[PDB]
């Protein structure tokens, strides 16, 4: 059931990362580089950043022991925008989108 459940997971990640959903996921493909976004306080606020390609470098690294540490760490990364940005930021409206995704996909999980 456990590697079972991670192929499952693997595919959330291929959809959030598909063409798809690439107008809201875009922003959260690669991990925020704090300088070249002059965001020059990130890593002062957000401790654990997360992205996507992280992710998969993890799922792909079979570092995951299961599906709630997959989804830990997606979760982690919608939370880290939420917690960073201003309710009403272009980017906290694509992370809800992208969120509403993969809560759906990891629901529906046989
Ligand atoms: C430009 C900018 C300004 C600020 N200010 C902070 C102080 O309060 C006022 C606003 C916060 C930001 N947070 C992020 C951000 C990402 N950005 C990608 C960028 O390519 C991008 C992509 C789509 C829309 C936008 Cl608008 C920017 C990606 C993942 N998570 C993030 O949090 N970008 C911010």
């Amino acid at each position: 059931k456990l590697s079972e459940h991670l192929r499952y997971c693997d595919s959330i990640l291929r959809e959030m990362l598909s063409k798809k959903h690439a107008a809201y996921a875009w922003p959260f493909y690669k991990p925020v580089d704090a300088e070249a976004l002059e965001l020059h306080d990130y890593h002062d606020i957000i401790k654990h950043p997360m992205d996507l390609s992280t992710v998969k470098r993890k799922m792909d690294g079979r570092e995951y022991p299961d599906a709630q540490g997959f989804a830990a760490d997606v979760r982690l990364m919608f939370s880290n925008c939420y917690k960073y940005n201003p309710p009403d930021h272009e980017v906290v409206a694509m992370a809800r989108k992208l969120q509403d995704v993969f809560e759906m996909r990891f629901a529906k999980m046989p």
